[PDB]
C-alpha cells in the first residue's frame, strides 16, 4: 500500500480511459525521480522463442506506444517476421507496472523526421556510428567508428536520418495496469475491447 | 559513461564467468539503492505472440535464474506449452541491463519447500489468498479472500506450501551484458557456448 502512496487501484481510475491513466502514471514516475521513466522492456519473438530488451517510449497516444530503432537490428527482423509485441514499464520504486500488447506497425516518414530532429546530435552521431551488424573485436574499433562518422559530418549542422532508421508502434490491444500492495493482494486491471476486467493477483 | 561510475565493460570483465559478473551487477544494483534490484521482466509466448511481466529472481547459480509463481497462472500455462523464456534485469539508474535466454525447467520440490519457508507469514497468506481461477468483480472480494485465509490458518504456526505453487528456472544458454554510454557507443557482450562476443550498439 505505502509504495505509490495511494489507495487501491480500481475501475473508476479508468473513467477517462486507458491513455489518460498511462499518461498520468508516466508523469508520476517522472515526478518521483525514477530513472528513464519512459523506458520499457520490449519482447519480440525469434523463431517461436521470446526475446526481451529495453527501448525508450517516445510517443504515447490512442494509436499506442512508439519507439525508435534501426530496421537492421534483431528487433527489426523479428518484428518483420512476427509483427506483434509486448512491452512492460517497470516502475518498481512506486510498486507499479503497465503492460501493452498488440500488432506492430511502422511509423510515418513524417514522424521519423520529427523525432530524429529532436535528438541531441551527440546521439545523432552515435546512431550513425553503430555499424549495424558489422563484426567487432574490440572496443577501440568502436571508437574509430564514431571518430570516422564525426569527421564525415563535422561541417554539417543538420545531420541526416540513417537509411534504415525508423520507428515501431504497438497498438493498445491489451493493456494491463498493475499496482502492488505490501500484503501481496495486488490490484490488476486489464483493458480489452473497451471492456475492463479485474484479475486475481497471482494471475 | 557517467551512469555506473565506470569504464567500458569488456571481455576481461568476464574472466571469472557470467555467473560471477551477474552476481556483481546484482550487488552493485543493491549498493546503489536501486528498487527491487533482483526483479526482472519475464517474456513468454502465447500462441506465437510475446507476453511480458515482472518476476523476482530468487535463485542465481550455474544452472541459471529462478523465480516462484503459481503453476496455474497464465505464465505457467504459457511455459507448459513453450518451455523457453527470455528475462531482463532493467537497471536504468546504472545504465545497465542483463538479459538471459534459454529453456525452462521446474525447480524441485526440495527448493520450493526451502524458499516457501523463507517467506514471511504475510507473503504466504498473500499467496494462498490468490484463488487461481475464480473471477473477481470487486476489490472488497480480494479482501474477504485474505480474511478467509487469515482465519483459516489462525492456529498454524507453519503454513503449508499451496497445492499449485512452485518455481521455474531459465537456463543460461544466452547471456548478454549491456552497459550504456553517454556517446551512444554502448558496450554489449554476449555469452554462448563459453564463447564471448562484442556486439554493435545498434544491436
Amino acid at each position: 500500500p505505502e509504495k505509490d502512496g495511494c489507495g487501491d487501484l480500481d475501475f473508476d481510475w479508468l473513467d477517462d480511459g486507458w491513455l489518460t491513466l498511462l499518461r498520468r502514471w508516466l508523469n508520476d514516475a517522472q515526478r518521483a525521480g525514477v530513472s528513464e521513466p519512459n523506458a520499457m522492456v520490449l519482447a519480440t519473438v525469434a523463431d517461436g522463442k521470446p526475446v526481451t530488451r529495453s527501448v525508450l517510449c517516445k510517443i504515447l497516444d490512442e494509436s499506442g506506444v512508439a519507439f525508435f530503432t534501426s530496421y537492421t537490428s534483431a528487433k527489426g527482423e523479428q518484428l518483420a517476421v512476427t509483427p506483434y509485441a509486448s512491452a512492460t514499464f517497470p516502475w518498481y520504486q512506486l510498486g507499479r507496472q503497465a503492460h501493452v500488447q498488440g500488432p506492430v506497425s511502422k511509423v510515418s516518414t513524417e514522424e521519423i523526421f520529427t523525432y530524429w530532429s529532436m535528438r541531441p546530435r551527440g546521439a545523432q552521431l552515435g546512431a550513425w556510428a553503430s555499424q549495424q551488424s558489422r563484426p567487432v573485436g574490440s572496443r577501440a574499433q568502436l571508437d574509430n567508428q564514431l571518430a570516422e562518422v564525426t569527421r564525415r559530418f563535422a561541417d554539417q549542422d543538420q545531420i541526416p536520418v540513417p537509411p534504415g532508421w525508423g520507428g515501431y508502434r504497438i497498438a493498445p490491444e491489451i493493456v494491463e495496469f498493475w499496482q502492488g500492495r505490501e500484503n501481496r493482494m495486488h490490484n490488476r486491471i486489464r483493458v480489452a475491447n473497451g471492456r475492463l476486467e479485474r484479475l486475481q493477483p497471482g494471475s
